[PDB]
C-alpha cells in the first residue's frame, strides 16, 4: 500500500477532493498522499509525462488510457448588488474574468456575444478561479464560477448560466490514468473511494 | 489609464489583495488590472523576464531594482482536534504539509527538529498552501499555515509557532519592480494604493 500519486485541476483540489481525501485517511490511515495541483493542461501533462498515476481533470481530455467521467457542475455569474443577468450588458461593475489555457474562458466569450451581442469588458484578467470568486465576494465586481466552487452560504448572488436555448451551460470533471496506474492497490483504494463518494 | 500587470503569491492574491484591488478599482474606475499567480519563485521569474510591473514576492527575495517591505506574518499550526502544539509529537493524526521550491518548507523542518528532536511523519504532502487549509479544516489532518491565510470564522485551532527562544516564526512579504515600471503612472497609484491601506 504504497504512495499515491495524484495530480488534481485546482478548484477540484480546492472544493471537491478534501472531502475523498478525508475518507481516504479514514479508511487507509498513514497511506501516503502526494498531491500537485494546476491548471487542467498542466495536470494533464503530469501524467502524460509518468509522473504521478491519477489525474482528475476538467474540460474535455483526448486520452488513450483509461478515463472515467465523474461529474459536471454548471456556470453561475455571481454578484453583490446585482440580481439580474440582464443588467450585466449595462452594469459599471467589472467583469473580472478567469483565464487560462482550457476553453472555460472561450466558452463564456461565446455565451456572452450570443446571449448579449456585445462584447466584455476585458479589465480584470485573472489566472486562478479561487481568485475570482474572492474577489467577486469581495464587491468587486462580478465573476462566472463553476458551481463546484459555490456554496448556498456564499453572500452573493447566484445567476444560471443558459445557452440560447435555455440550457444550463455545463463543465466535464473526468479522472484519467493509464492501465498500470490502475493495477496498484493504492490507486484502487483511491478510485473506490471515489466512486463510492460520487453516490452522496 | 494603463493596465498593471501585477504577479502576486498564491496566498497573498488570495487572502490580502482582494481589499487592496478593492480599493484600488473603488478610486479608479475603468482602470484595468491583470493577475498572474503562483509560486514566490514564479512570480519572481516572471518579474525578471519583464512580464509584469510588480511582483509581490515572500521571502527573501535578492532582486537589483525597488524592493519594497509589506509586511510579517506568523507561522500558525492548526488542527480541529488538537489544542497543544505539544500533542503532535505523540499523534497519529497526519501532518497535511505544503512543499514548495521556497524556504517555507525546510523552515518547518528545521523548527519541528529543534524542537521535538524527531522527524516529523510526512504523509499528506501538497504543492499549494490553501489545499494545505482546506484539508485542516475538513479535519483531515493538522497543517502549518501563515496567519495572513488565517481567520477566526476558521473553525480550527490556531496554535502559534515558537523557535527554541520562545519567539514567532515569520515570513515576509515584498513588492519589487524595476525603477522604469515605478514611473509608469497606474503603478504609483497601485504602490500608493498599498501604503495608504496599511495605514490602518
Amino acid at each position: 500500500h504504497g504512495t499515491l500519486k495524484l495530480a488534481v485541476a485546482s478548484i477540484i483540489g480546492q472544493h471537491w477532493l478534501p472531502k475523498v481525501l478525508k475518507t481516504y485517511v479514514e479508511r487507509y490511515p498513514n497511506a501516503k498522499v502526494s498531491l500537485i495541483t494546476g491548471w487542467s493542461s498542466e495536470m494533464l501533462k503530469s501524467l502524460y509525462e509518468d509522473q504521478v498515476h491519477i489525474g482528475i481533470i476538467r474540460g474535455n481530455p483526448e486520452w488513450k488510457g483509461r478515463k472515467d467521467y465523474l461529474m459536471t457542475d454548471h456556470l453561475y455569474l455571481v454578484d453583490t448588488e446585482i440580481s439580474c443577468i440582464d443588467d450585466i450588458a449595462h452594469t459599471d461593475r467589472p467583469f473580472i474574468q478567469f483565464k487560462s489555457d482550457s476553453t472555460y474562458f472561450q466558452e463564456i466569450q461565446h455565451w456572452w456575444h450570443q446571449k448579449f451581442k456585445t462584447s466584455p469588458k476585458q479589465t480584470i484578467l485573472v489566472d486562478q478561479i479561487e481568485t475570482c470568486k474572492q474577489m467577486a465576494l469581495h464587491g468587486i465586481g462580478y465573476a462566472i464560477l463553476p458551481s463546484v466552487t459555490l456554496e448556498e452560504e456564499d453572500k452573493v448572488n447566484k445567476m444560471p448560466l443558459l445557452d440560447t436555448k435555455d440550457h444550463p451551460i455545463g463543465r466535464d470533471t473526468w479522472l484519467l490514468g493509464y492501465e498500470p496506474a490502475f493495477e496498484l492497490k493504492q490507486v484502487q483504494a483511491f478510485v473506490s473511494v471515489i466512486k463510492d463518494m460520487l453516490k452522496q
